């Protein structure tokens, strides 16, 4: 849907148990090219989602237009301030199977060392999945930037 | 010293004071492109220090060789087994970007006083890399140059 990077990206937060604790992993994706970024954190409130919001940010540039479900956090005015400091259109799977890859890296990568902290798997699955996974022949990463 | 992106980085700890507590800054800039990842963290052991580094990849991708001091961090066996398991040179053959990075955050928090430090320190790379033009292009521009 988005017409180049950083037109539309759709975000959602989607669950990760790690050594019992069940973290939210908050999730953007750009419609275009896919590039994705992931912020572990341990709860899904508003202040959390602006963190990971600005994480984002930092990753992979300022959105035009965002889009997203229901969410309290995402209809919060904390959030919907954010947005119009930003400049950005806010709305309300890409989503669902980009979830997936991440999950199966962390998967491996915690299978091959269990003691990995969860900081350094979401880093190296970000890492592989934007920047080695080819798809055209071109990675997300590049077709981004 | 670089010759194109990700040729040769250099990485420092630095300290901050926030609220009450002295923090580590872990960064890492690239020497062609001048783009900046700047990681927080609470001390400098070597677990923080290949967290911060993943971080780092994470955003600029892998580099070819870093420099760094000699610190604790850097010399110890935890390092140089990340950096040799990913096909990093590591010599212990900056400042400049520390101080531009500390006058965002001290600029920011002195606007908004509750602003949180990670969201500052987020702020601060997103305008550095991103807005910040030098030449007439940012650092971003340069590191993402094919
Ligand atoms: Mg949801
Ligand atoms: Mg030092």
């Amino acid at each position: 849907r988005g017409l180049l990077p950083n037109h539309i990206w759709q975000g959602d937060v989607t669950h990760y148990k790690y050594k019992k604790y069940k973290y939210c992993l908050h999730v953007w994706v750009d419609t275009f090219s896919g590039a994705v970024s992931v912020s572990c954190k341990k709860k899904e409130t508003s202040c959390e989602t602006i963190s990971a919001f600005l994480q984002a940010i930092s990753l992979l540039g300022k959105p035009l237009h965002i889009n997203t479900d229901n969410g309290p956090a995402f209809l919060s005015q904390e959030f919907q301030e954010f947005c119009t400091s930003y400049h950005i259109k806010h709305s309300t799977g890409l989503v669902e199977r980009t979830n997936g890859i991440i999950k199966n890296l962390l998967n491996k990568y915690l299978l091959d060392c269990p003691n990995l902290p969860l900081d350094n798997a979401i880093n190296k699955a970000l890492w592989t999945l934007n920047q080695l996974n080819v798809m055209s022949g071109k990675t997300r990463w590049q077709i981004h930037h």
